[PDB]
C-alpha cells in the first residue's frame, strides 16, 4: 500500500520561529505539518521526502532541510526548515509512504 | 513492480518557453518529458520525483520545480521547470514508479 | 521489503578530491559512502536518492549531485558530489531501497 | 491482490454429461463453472483449487477431480468432475487467486 | 505476509457432537479449532483450507467438510466436520493466510 | 512471487514401498517428488498442497496423505502417501509457492 502527496510550504514570512535543536543553527524557522494518511497503516510505513520546489534569495546562503520528525501508522510529521538569514519564497516537499 | 530512471534536462538554453500557469511566474520555461515505462502498469503507479542534480547561476535567485503533470498506466509526464531570470546549467530528476 | 536511511555528508572541507569523470567538471569532490542494508536482498533493490539537506555558499554557483554509483543485493554506493568552486557547508541524502 | 471463493457443485444428478478427454474415462460428468473475479486482474493470477467438501457413495469407487481449465485476467473456468459409476451427493471446491 | 499450518483432527471418537446447521445433515460432528496467527494481521487475511490427510471407513459413505467459520485479523475458526454414520479415523487440514 | 504446479502420482503399483515413520501405519507407500522451482527463491516460500484428483478402491478404507517434507529456497519435497491395504488408481496434488 503506497500513498503520496506534496506539502507546499510557501513564503517563509508565514513560517514559525522555533527553538533550535542544533547548536550550530540560529534563527531556525519551520513550516511543520502533521499529515495523516487517507488509509491508516498497521505499522509505520517508510516515508521518503523529496524537495520538488524551491525559490530562494540569492544574496544569502541556501539553507534548507526537508525534515521528517516521526512516522506513525496513521500519519507523519515533516517540515520545511531553514535558519540564519536564508530567505525562501517557496518550498515544496513531495512524499511517499510505503507499507513495510 | 517498481521501476526507476533519471531525466537529465541539461542547460536551460535548450529548454522550451511555455505559457505560465501561475499568476506569480513570468518567463516560465520547461524541459518536459513524456516518459513511458518499460513494463506497462494495470493502474497508474505512484510516481515520486527527486532532483538529484543541480547547477544554477548564483547572481540570480534559485527557482526550480520538479514537476509531475500526469501518471497513466503506461507512462508519465514530468518536467524541469524554471521561471523569471533564473539560469540553470543543468538539472536532473530521478524517479520511481510503484504499483499501488 | 523496504529499507531507508540518510547519509549526512557535512562540510566539503572533509570531502575527498577525486578525478573527474565528466570532461566538463574540474575540481570534482565527493563524500562517497558504501552503504550496506541491514537485511540483504535477493536481487538489487531499486534505490532512490533525495537531497534533504543543503547549506551552500551564495557567492558561487550551486553545483551538486546526489550520485548513485551501484546497487548490489547487499548494499549500494552513493555520494555527495560537487565541483569547480562550489562551497557546501552541509548536504544530506535520504534514500529508500525497495525489493523489485 | 488476493481473492477467494467456493464453488458448491451439489448432487451429480444435476451435473452435465460431457465427452471424455482421457482415453481411460467413460461416463465423464462435470459441474463446470465460469467464475469471474470481482476485481479484474492485469495478468492471469495464479489460482489454486481445494476440495473442501465431499459426500460420495461408498458402494462404488471414489473418483473425483477438481479441475482447473483456464485462468484469464478476468476469471477462470473450473469444474467438479467425476466418471464411470461414481456417485457424488455433494462436492465443493474452494479457491484463491493471487496476482503474480 | 503469508502464514501457514496444519490442523490434525484425528479420530472422530474424540470429536464433538454439535447441532446441525443444515436441514439435510443429522449426527453432525466436528473437531473445531480456534487458531491464532503468530503475527496478527491488520485486516482479515484470506484463508484457504486444504484437506491433506484422510482415513475413512469404507463400509459407509465418505462425508467430510473442511469448514472455515470466520477469519479475523488475529486468527480464524475452522473445523473437521462430518455427519450421519461416516467414520473418520483421521483428517488433517492445511491452511494458508495471506495479507489482502 | 507466486509459482504453482501439479504432481500427478498415478497408480500406486508404480509407487515406492517405504519404511513407516508412524507406529500406527504398516505397508506405507509413496510417490515422492523433489520439485524445483523455475525461479529460485531467496528464502523458503510458503508451500500449500491440495489433493485435486483421486481414484480409490472402494472395498478398502480411503487412506491418503498429501505430504510436504521440506521447502528450500530452490524447491521442495512432497509425496502422495498411502498405507495398509488402500488401493489408489490415481492421485494428483496441486501446489502453490509464495514468497514470504
Amino acid at each position: 500500500r503506497v500513498q503520496s502527496g506534496k506539502i507546499n510550504c510557501g513564503d517563509d514570512a508565514g513560517w514559525a520561529k522555533v527553538p533550535s535543536n542544533d547548536p550550530g543553527r540560529d534563527n531556525t524557522r519551520e513550516l511543520a505539518k502533521n499529515i495523516t494518511f487517507a488509509s491508516p497503516y498497521c505499522r509505520p510505513p517508510v516515508v521518503l521526502l523529496s524537495i520538488t520546489q524551491l525559490d530562494v534569495e540569492q544574496s544569502q546562503n541556501l539553507r534548507v532541510i526537508a525534515r521528517l520528525y516521526s512516522v506513525s501508522p496513521t500519519g507523519f510529521k515533516a517540515s520545511c526548515y531553514t535558519w540564519h538569514n536564508t530567505k525562501v519564497y517557496s518550498m515544496s516537499i513531495s512524499w511517499i509512504s510505503i507499507e513495510n
